[PDB]
């Protein structure tokens, strides 16, 4: 078996000539299809691995990363590592934003593809819950694919409510304000906020709300949106959350065209609607696609939806380590000779 940087990366004779990318991700030559592919090693096991495999095997969409192959040992007893084989993608939006200025045409096209993929995910009653530039892969022709469904959940708006300062798992800079106030992130509006943040970041190459800790994230958001309105406050019924907001000095709204003096005015209109404080008033993915900014691309007949809502059969949260390994083994069975 081949090794890469002091790690065994043992991907049978099908995949050869391994180079590191970023458990470990390597590129490799697929000797069957005769293209370089991406392979990630997962090494007891995690709910997130299973969640992702079930979702990505069920999903089929041009703006969502697929799984092409999964490599594992023939038996549960011998299975330790799982390798997931996917299309090689030259770069991601995080790497691209660190090094490149995007034209308005590129920002428009990337945003379109993000929302087109998101329309499909949401149509399956799934929330991604960790959209950020590093989860948006790109190839040399700027095709974009959404990846990393390890924190994805079936939508559950009736159980979205929680108390103030409830701990959350997803990446801090892309968290909607309501996460810090009264939300478990179980509604589609959570993903739109992330997309808003990403749009802002494409406009200036810098994260819009780079909070350094849990409540600082909310301070950054309010520093630009300004103080919530009485009506938006009245929607927050939780008294700890409400009174925290009432305790803050008045903050004026920073005009988008002053933060983003170079941006297209239609892009800023859409940004505003995605970065709305009140999640009920926030634009939905299909409205976003229909927005004038995206007129050159918008075509709902060519923005497919999922054939059915996605379902986890049992609650993965209480699963002992043994049943989880067995579930991963079973979900990966179709790729065995
Ligand atoms: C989805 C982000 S990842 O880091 O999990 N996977 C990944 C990284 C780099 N290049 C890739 N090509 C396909 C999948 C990846």
């Amino acid at each position: 078996p081949e090794m890469v940087r002091g790690q065994v990366f043992d991907v049978g004779p099908r995949y050869t000539n391994l180079s590191y990318i970023g458990g470990m991700v390597c590129s490799a030559y697929d000797n069957v299809n005769k293209v370089r592919v991406a392979i990630k090693k997962i090494s007891t096991y995690c709910q997130r691995t299973l969640r992702e495999i079930k979702i990505l095997l069920r999903f089929r969409h041009e703006n969502i990363i697929g799984i092409n192959d999964i490599i594992r040992a023939p038996t549960i007893e011998q299975m330790k590592d799982v390798y997931i084989v996917q299309d090689l993608m030259e770069t991601d939006l995080y790497k691209l934003l660190k090094t490149q200025h995007l034209s308005n045409d590129h920002i428009c096209y990337f945003l379109y593809q993000i929302l087109r993929g998101l329309k499909y995910i949401h149509s399956a009653n799934v929330l991604h819950r960790d959209l950020k530039p590093s989860n948006l892969l790109l190839n040399t022709t700027c095709d974009l694919k959404i990846c990393d469904f390890g924190l994805a959940r079936v939508a559950d708006p009736d159980h979205d409510h929680t108390g103030f300062l409830t701990e959350y798992v997803a990446t801090r800079w892309y968290r909607a304000p309501e996460i810090m106030l009264n939300s478990k992130g179980y509604t589609k509006s959570i993903d739109i906020w992330s997309v808003g943040c990403i749009l802002a970041e494409m406009l200036s190459n810098r994260p819009i709300f780079p909070g350094k800790h849990y409540l600082d994230q909310l301070n950054h958001i309010l520093g630009i949106l300004g103080s919530p309105s009485q009506e938006d406050l009245n929607c927050i019924i939780n008294l700890k959350a409400r009174n925290y907001l009432l305790s803050l000095p008045h903050k004026n709204k920073v005009p988008w065209n002053r933060l983003f003096p170079n941006a297209d005015s239609k892009a800023l209109d859409l940004l505003d609607k995605m970065l709305t404080f009140n999640p009920h008033k926030r634009i939905e993915v299909e409205q976003a696609l229909a927005h004038p900014y995206l007129e050159q691309y918008y075509d709902p007949s060519d923005e497919p939806i999922a054939e059915a809502p996605f379902k986890f059969d049992m609650e993965l949260d209480d699963l002992p380590k043994e049943k989880l390994k067995e579930l991963i083994f079973e979900e990966t069975a179709r790729f065995q000779p």
